């Protein structure tokens, strides 16, 4: 009679970092705020550690991702396009690209991610 | 007092053909069935010819978009995504991420579509 989205729970610290990411993000900025709530409680949380490529540009893509702590560099086709710390979005482009990666993201450091699917995603979109 | 939506009058086959675009539909899939009849009666149809520009990506989102007949060639930054037949929704990003429009959307041959404009859409999403 609908479906039920999981619930991951967050230090407040944390719920804070994840909303000031998206409003911080070009694609995102202009969700509910209703929207970005449950967005909020349905990011998991996913650990990499240095030297790990998270993001392969050209791989198809649902996931969406938030840093909480570390640091990454994003490349296209050789280039550094800029690296990114914690409070910020990647991943949001995959699917205004037919759900193809733009860019590839390695860890510089270890790093602490949230994370959300395509699917969440979209029963949210939805209300 | 409440408004009224309006009625564009359709033939069955038509009425179908909408139904079956609109499950197709990644986001869309999730409505009511009582919901997805509104939107179905606020469609009105609308024709392009070949080598025209439907959407225009940057632009503002008002409308969405459901093909019945022909082919339209989807365009981000100046690369061919994707092409879209009979049967596919459209323009319903930048509706429900409340941004500009995320692509270019080109006629490849002449199209027969059908509308619904923001108004009634979001009206419809609200019981
Ligand atoms: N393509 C591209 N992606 C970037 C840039 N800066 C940060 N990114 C992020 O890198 C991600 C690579 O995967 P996505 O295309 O899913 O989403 C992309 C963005 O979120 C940039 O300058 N170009
Ligand atoms: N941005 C983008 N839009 C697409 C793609 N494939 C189909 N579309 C549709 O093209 C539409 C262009 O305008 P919208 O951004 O409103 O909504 C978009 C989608 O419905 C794609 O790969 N990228």
């Amino acid at each position: 009679s609908h479906v039920t989205l999981p619930f991951y729970p967050k230090s407040p610290q944390s719920k804070d970092l994840i909303k000031e990411a998206i409003l911080d993000n070009d694609f995102m900025k202009n969700l509910e705020l209703s929207q970005i709530q449950e967005i909020v409680d349905c990011m998991y949380p996913v650990e990499y550690g240095k030297d790990s490529c998270i993001i392969k540009e050209g791989d198809v893509g649902s996931l969406v991702y938030v840093m909480e702590d570390g640091k990454v560099e994003v490349t296209k086709e050789g280039v550094k396009l800029c690296t990114m710390g914690p409070g910020k979005v990647f991943g949001e482009l995959a699917i205004l690209y037919n759900c193809t990666r733009t860019a590839t993201v390695k860890t510089l450091v270890n790093v602490k991610l949230w994370a959300i699917d395509r699917q969440c995603f979209q029963t949210i979109m939805m209300r």
